């Protein structure tokens, strides 16, 4: 069926003071909803093109599909990766997986922090699992859909688009990237990891 | 372990006359091998950065990782999607899946053909499965890693980079895009689809 | 010599209420300054590479050069295109140039408004002059350096990166794109145009 | 008026054996002509949108305009930068300009060679003049329109898209990048430079 805006598992102001409730409400209710609507529209426009047998706008359609679907995919994961009862460090299989792939938790954190804070434009930092070579890798994503391979399964993501922190941290993106550690939902990341290696 | 260049399941000239053996040997033995080496190098450079605690080149490293890993992922699938005993049309669950998602096999073929022939630069046409909305979608990929969402599982891909057809078809990319139908390995696409919906 | 942060021709709060003084001070003193420093650094890193005869980081260097130099170029023009004693409509040669290239001033405004409000990520709307075909064209620029040809001379630009309006207009980018008309410095655009056609 | 395919100042096979006549004829008569037609079409589609007051396809239109106009601009310069009576080294003001901006002619050549051979996809190496900081810089351009600032004036360009060398050099792009030095038309580069600093 249609793409739908997911409900949050917590109240908008539940992440304060790391992420303000004013940001969570605009981010959720305005930005995310838009990508949901844009993905729904792109799918519909592609159905119409097929019906009318006219693909003169294929480049635009495939671009709208990709951009909005990725916005949609990315924020859906973001809301799940976040929690009021979060923070701390990972435990168990993930904790071992991460120390083995990055050296240590701290070494993973510094690479993820550098990937998140050096984007030249809108982007995200992403922890994903490569099915091909069976490794945990960090990716720096441009906008929502560029700079990563096909078939990677996302585990943890950090939204580095300006709207994610501007009202609260203004231009100091590093402070925002550091506060994030406090609200990560490791239960969720652990779960995704289990699925990905299954 | 390391990324490795896969072996082909057929002789280089087994796809003639649709794809020449001269192209398959350069494509496999030179282009693909390079991406394999580049992915192996990027992984190694990221290990070194972690060791020396220096991420001043993070943007370059994450870009090399993404580009080569995607080149690697993309060609690995390409070789499997191809066969001497191929062509014809899909059968069974896939055949029904495709008619249901695109209208008909022919309607799917025209959209894939338009996506493949309208790239403005290097790119590919890709048939993938969206886990989020549980739909089969076509994506137009730029280079190897741009213009699609995270977590999509690739089913069929058509290499539209110039090196894929230049020696044989020269600038007539449409003739190459049409000959491709003759060598598609539907057994492989079917298999990927089963896995993806499992 | 070195790239330098230009001085404004007006006080930070001189554009209120269309653009808040709080935005002008962060935008100028923090964002722009950064691009100035990044361009200065890239030029220096390229000199070092030449000296040590090592271009293993050429892709990174050319990317840093391009991104920061463009950020620098773009904001430098932005500050000049803005004025407290601005707004209204163009007059003279430009006014005729624009009606001739776009139909009418209003038709130019609607295209520029659509280009500015539909970017999928960070970007700008840009009015430039094509030396090759001697025409005035509108370009939609991605980030600071993508999606336009070489040798185009920029006349008017509208900053659509989130930091340009977020604190004041939040997600309502269209209201920001509409307020801009009130502070455009047509004297400046006219001047650039004369130079470009000279 | 309309964009038009320029005539060459030499016969297609005049650059042998560095660049084959078979490549020059496909490159000129097929690839370039296409960009000319695409630019002419984009300009026309934008006029229609203005007339019908409908900019629902603005993103596509501005992308087609940019891509084809840049293809057009880039190849037009390429044909001029090439000559049968070329090669050797620059002389006079340019020769001094280049040694001053890069160290030496050889140091300029190695950077340009690295920029040309490391593109990850279609691209070009470009020698341009920055009006803002009054410096000669090298840019690595992605496709035809990305990765450089507005207002730069192009002086020398090297086409690194596969179609530029594939038939002759196959995957050995470095040999092609080295043969180019033999056919550069320094008279042309000198001329552009004079204009740019005027
Ligand atoms: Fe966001
Ligand atoms: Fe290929
Ligand atoms: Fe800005
Ligand atoms: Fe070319």
């Amino acid at each position: 069926a249609e793409y739908t805006l997911p409900d949050l598992d917590w109240d908008y102001g539940a992440l304060e003071p790391h992420i303000s409730g004013q940001i969570n409400e605009l981010h959720h209710s305005k930005h995310h909803a838009t990508y949901v609507k844009g993905a729904n529209d792109a799918v519909a426009k592609l159905e119409e093109a097929r019906a009318k047998e006219d693909h003169s706008a294929i480049l635009l359609n495939e671009k709208n599909l990709a951009f909005n679907l990725a916005g949609h995919v990315n924020h859906t994961i973001w809301w799940k990766n976040l929690s009021p009862n979060g923070g701390d460090k990972p435990t168990g299989e993930l904790a071992a997986a991460i120390a083995d792939a990055f050296g240590s938790f701290d070494k993973f954190r510094a690479q993820f922090h550098a990937a998140a804070t050096t984007v030249q434009g809108s982007g995200w930092a992403a922890l994903g699992w490569d099915t091909l070579g069976n490794k945990l890798l960090i990716f720096q994503v441009y906008d929502h859909q560029t700079n990563f391979p096909l078939a990677i399964v996302p585990l943890l993501l950090l939204d580095m688009w300006e709207h994610a922190f501007y009202l609260q941290y203004k231009n100091v993106k590093v402070d925002f990237a550091k506060a994030f550690w406090n609200v990560v939902n490791w239960a969720d990341v652990q779960s995704r990891y289990a699925a990905a290696t299954s």
